[PDB]
C-alpha cells in the first residue's frame, strides 16, 4: 500500500542486487538516494544533442561492466554529469538545487528514436545564492533498451537568465536537512 510502483522496477535478477543494497540503507534515507553509476564522467559544459545520444548509447553498450551505488547527491559543481537509474513515474531524489521555474519537458527525434530533455533553468543553492546561477538537464533515449537510464547534467546558467531567487516560492519548497549522513552503498550491477 506504499511501494507498488517501486516493486515493478525491482523485478530483474540484477535488480535484486540493487534492491538488496537499498534495503541496507536506513528507511529514512531510501527516498533520498540516487542510483548513480561509478564512473565518474569527466565534467563538461552544456552538451550538444548528438553528444548526449552517443554518451547514452555507449553507456547502454557498457552496462554489464558499469557498477552503481546508492548515494546522496548534494550541490554538485557546474559541469557534473551523472548516469542514473530512475523510474520515469517516480520523483527524482533531492540534489540540494531549488528552482524558480518549472522543469520544461522537450522531445527530439534522433535517428528515429525519442530523446527526452527535462530542462530546469533558474536553479540555485539557497544556502549560498540570492539569484539563479544553474541549469539541470535530465536526458533519456527511448526505444534502445535503456529506457530507465538518464544522463543528468548540472551547468552554469547564462547571465541574462539569472533572476532573483527565494526558497519560499521555489521548487522543491523544503530545504533538505544538513549535515548529510554518510550512506553510500558498496557497488552493484544492473545487468549481468
Ligand atoms: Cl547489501
Ligand atoms: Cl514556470
Ligand atoms: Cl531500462
Ligand atoms: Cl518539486
Amino acid at each position: 500500500h506504499h511501494h507498488g510502483t517501486e516493486n515493478l522496477y525491482f523485478q530483474g535478477s540484477a535488480a535484486t542486487m540493487a534492491a538488496q543494497s537499498l534495503l541496507s540503507i536506513p528507511v529514512e534515507y531510501r527516498s533520498q538516494v540516487w542510483c548513480r553509476a561509478n564512473l565518474p564522467y569527466p565534467p563538461a559544459p552544456q552538451l550538444p544533442i548528438p553528444a548526449v545520444v552517443d554518451i547514452l548509447t555507449k553507456a547502454s553498450q557498457a552496462l554489464p561492466q558499469i557498477s552503481f551505488s546508492w548515494t546522496l547527491i548534494d550541490q554538485p559543481p557546474d559541469g557534473s554529469l551523472f548516469l542514473v537509474w530512475q523510474a520515469p513515474t517516480l520523483p527524482s531524489p533531492p540534489d540540494g538545487m531549488h528552482f524558480m521555474s518549472n522543469e520544461r519537458f522537450f522531445n527530439m527525434d534522433v535517428a528515429g528514436k525519442v530523446l527526452e530533455i527535462h530542462e530546469a533553468k533558474h536553479g540555485f543553492y539557497p544556502l549560498s545564492e540570492t539569484r539563479t546561477m544553474h541549469v539541470r538537464c535530465r536526458y533519456r533515449l527511448l526505444g534502445v533498451g535503456f529506457d530507465n537510464f538518464w544522463l543528468v547534467h548540472y551547468f552554469q546558467g547564462s547571465e541574462t537568465d539569472s533572476i532573483p531567487a527565494n526558497i519560499s516560492v521555489a521548487k522543491p519548497p523544503h530545504l533538505r536537512r544538513y549535515p548529510l549522513p554518510d550512506v553510500k552503498t558498496s557497488p552493484f550491477l544492473l545487468q549481468e
